[PDB]
């Protein structure tokens, strides 16, 4: 009884870091974007499996993890054999782990007559991931906290969107390990930004974790500087590796990506 669910992108329009809390940590504003970028998973009745095209191993991989905490937090035993083709690339900072954890789950969760509800689905998939309970609601939220407390917005922007992905993956850890003081505003700054942000000024996006991976991962910024020549400006999604910009891919581009083993990604919003 095999079925289809996609599992959407995100990007960060803007991001800030207000500091670091106890518990490794660090509290952040963020603008979350969900985008028309999917993995296309394959849902079929069958013992509990988590695969995918690209070989992540089970145990390692969330949704194997969350379809494991529901069989504990639930007692029901979960017989669903699951594989996920991967167009969004780990590491590409659009969140597709996560993505793939907060849909199957929420899937899973209803093809079993939802044992568990709204709010105890959106507390285990934050468990893992905090990026994963965006997913359950889609299309624009900010993120507060540590990106788990959220609010549904109205964005102004749309038109053409344009994805470039390096063939680096970027470390979020690594990326997190190099802030330092300076890197830090106050709330009320960061809230300013992501209110014009939300009003469709564009140029109002900015995130200091991807200064810092474009200092860490010398190729983002090779992508970053590319995008300036092709004449947009460029913004980066999550900690990297993402370069995205408000613009269309020309054949430069496409040529530039092939030969560098970047994937372009052309979208609408
Ligand atoms: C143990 C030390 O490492 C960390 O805690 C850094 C990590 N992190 C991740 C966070 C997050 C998040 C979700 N929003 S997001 O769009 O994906 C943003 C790119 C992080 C966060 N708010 N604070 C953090 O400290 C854990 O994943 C990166
Ligand atoms: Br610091
Ligand atoms: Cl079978
Ligand atoms: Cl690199």
């Amino acid at each position: 009884h095999m079925i289809k669910v996609l599992s959407p992108a995100k990007i960060n329009l803007g991001l800030w870091v207000l500091g670091r809390l106890p518990s490794g940590y660090h509290e952040i504003l963020t603008l979350y974007q969900e985008i028309p970028f999917y993995d296309e998973i394959y849902i079929r009745e069958g013992v509990l499996r988590v695969e995918t095209n690209i070989g992540i191993p089970q145990e390692e991989n969330l949704v194997y993890k969350g379809l494991r905490e529901f069989e504990r937090i639930t007692g029901i035993e979960i017989n669903y054999s699951i594989f996920i083709q991967k167009n969004i690339p780990p590491g590409a900072g659009l969140g597709g782990g996560s993505s793939n954890l907060a849909v199957v789950l929420k899937k899973v969760n209803e093809l079993l007559g939802s044992p568990l509800s709204e709010e105890e689905l959106r507390e285990l998939v934050g468990s893992i991931s905090a990026d994963a309970p965006f997913f359950l609601l889609g299309k624009s939220a900010i993120g507060r906290g540590k990106g788990e407390v959220l609010e549904p917005v109205e964005t102004e922007i749309s038109g053409k969107i344009t994805l470039v992905i390096p063939q680096v993956s970027s470390s979020t850890g690594r990326v997190y390990s190099s802030l330092r003081e300076e890197h830090f505003v106050t709330p009320e700054y960061a809230e300013e930004k992501i209110q014009r942000i939300i009003s469709g000024e564009v140029e109002e996006i900015e995130n200091v974790l991807g200064d810092i991976a474009r200092e860490l991962y010398p190729e983002i910024n090779e992508v970053y500087r590319f995008v300036e020549y092709l004449g947009f400006k460029p913004f980066v999604s999550g900690s990297g590796s993402t370069v995205y910009f408000f613009g269309g891919a020309s054949e430069e581009l496409k040529k530039a990506a092939k030969m560098r083993g970047w994937k372009v990604v052309e979208l609408e919003l």
